[PDB]
């Protein structure tokens, strides 16, 4: 297969109830070097941690507020978190691979993405024109972190036919938003392929 390792950013804010619902560990592997000093092993229920927009168990944070991590002691990173609520907000960068959902077949591209309740996805929709049978769904932009762009398939300039279980065949971008939203567990994106 083919993958493209890319990095992104993450915003963590503090809540007036419990602050940050994150739980960082100091190098799990524990053995020669680190390569993973600061990594979340569990979040909290009812905390801006999971509700921040994109937080999963095992956040391979590389930098916090500009400060590195893999290029230094893990303890310092731990200090940042415990003290990452001064400004009621923290910005960090993470690295990951784009995949875990790719299954095409020329003409029809499948993208099964694990959907959630209501977290920052970053998916932007668009319609070409509502004056023809088969109005396909169109993408306009995809934010990092979220599974949307992570899958590394949703390319700008393509078309769709079915989402999860409903088809845009009826013509209605808004519809796709309803079926793509209502599928808060697993959205099936059926794109259309057709090179020059």
């Amino acid at each position: 297969q083919v993958v493209h390792t890319e990095t992104t950013e993450v915003v963590l804010t503090a809540d007036p109830v419990t602050g940050f619902g994150i739980q960082l560990q100091g190098s799990v592997f524990a053995t020669e070097t680190l390569s993973s000093p600061p990594l979340i092993s569990y979040i909290e229920a009812d905390s801006p941690a999971e509700r921040c927009g994109v937080l999963q168990i095992g956040d391979r944070v590389m930098a916090i507020n500009g400060i590195p991590t893999e290029d230094s002691t893990f303890e310092e990173a731990n200090q940042l978190l415990r003290d990452s609520s001064i400004t009621s907000k923290v910005t960090l960068e993470i690295e990951f691979d784009v995949a875990e959902s790719v299954i095409p077949s020329s003409g029809t591209f499948h993208v099964k993405l694990p959907k959630k309740h209501s977290v920052e996805l970053g998916i932007t929709i668009s319609s070409p024109s509502s004056r023809k049978p088969g109005d396909p769904l169109v993408i306009s932009d995809i934010k990092k972190g979220s599974v949307a762009h992570r899958t590394g398939t949703l390319e700008l300039g393509d078309k769709l036919l079915a989402i999860d279980n409903i088809r845009l065949d009826s013509c209605s971008m808004e519809d796709a938003v309803q079926i793509l939203q209502q599928c808060e567990d697993l959205v099936k994106l059926k794109i259309r392929k057709d090179e020059d």
